[PDB]
């Protein structure tokens, strides 16, 4: 799995993430995982640690380290022999789970940075509660998921900054707009 292109696809909630990672796995085949669809696998499984993530994602707070880069790493090998590159999204959001992704897994060659309006953000949750009804799109939930964001996971974007190879996505864009510049950013490794 180390063999493989390894994206970092990171920003706030309702940035864009999945939309982008989806729209990328039509065009380029990527493997998409995502930190928090594996989560949410792991709840209505019905287990006792489902519970535990359960109580701790619909109060908007980080799930420990050692849990979700269990699961991320879990996915990569399962996947291991059909992906010539792996999407993970909405991992790493804290400095430590980068450092750690790398020990245990491999370096990433890109981190594709979706950068949103902390309003846009508001908007777009606001409305998908509004459709879907995900327990974590209540308002107050919502700026628990938006602050914390601020505080944890911008230094990640200063870290790969860092590494170099951080590429700025502006996703205030119309959704097709946005992967564009995903696609010339892709493109260009
Ligand atoms: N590594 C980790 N470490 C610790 N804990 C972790 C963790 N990962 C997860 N967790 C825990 O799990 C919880 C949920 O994590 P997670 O599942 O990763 O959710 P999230 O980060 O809050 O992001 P969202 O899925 O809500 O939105 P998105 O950024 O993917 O945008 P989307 O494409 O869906 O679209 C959003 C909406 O806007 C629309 N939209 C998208 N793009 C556009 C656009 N350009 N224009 C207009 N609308 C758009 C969309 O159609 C959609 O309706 C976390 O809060 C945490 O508790």
């Amino acid at each position: 799995i180390k063999d493989a292109k390894i994206i970092f696809v990171v920003g706030g909630p309702g940035s864009g993430k999945g939309t982008q990672c989806e729209k990328v796995v039509a065009k380029y085949g990527y493997t998409h995982l995502s930190s928090g669809d594996l989560l949410r696998a792991e709840v209505s499984s019905g287990s006792e640690r489902g519970k535990q993530l359960q109580a701790i994602m619909q109060k908007g707070e980080l799930v420990p380290l050692d849990t979700v880069l269990d699961m991320i790493k879990d996915a990569m090998i399962a996947k291991a022999d059909v992906s010539k590159g792996y999407l993970i999204d909405g991992y790493p959001r804290e400095v430590k789970q980068g450092e750690e992704f790398e020990k245990k897994i491999g370096k990433p060659c890109l981190l594709l940075y979706i950068d949103a309006k902390g309003e846009t953000m508001v908007k777009r949750l606001m409305k998908r509660g509004e459709t879907s009804g995900r327990a974590d799109d209540n308002e107050e939930t919502i700026k628990k998921r938006l602050d914390l964001y601020y505080k944890a996971t911008e230094p990640v974007i200063a870290f790969y900054e860092g590494r170099g190879i951080v590429r700025k996505i502006d996703s205030e864009l119309p959704v097709d707009e946005v992967f564009k510049q995903v696609s010339t950013a892709i493109d260009a490794l």
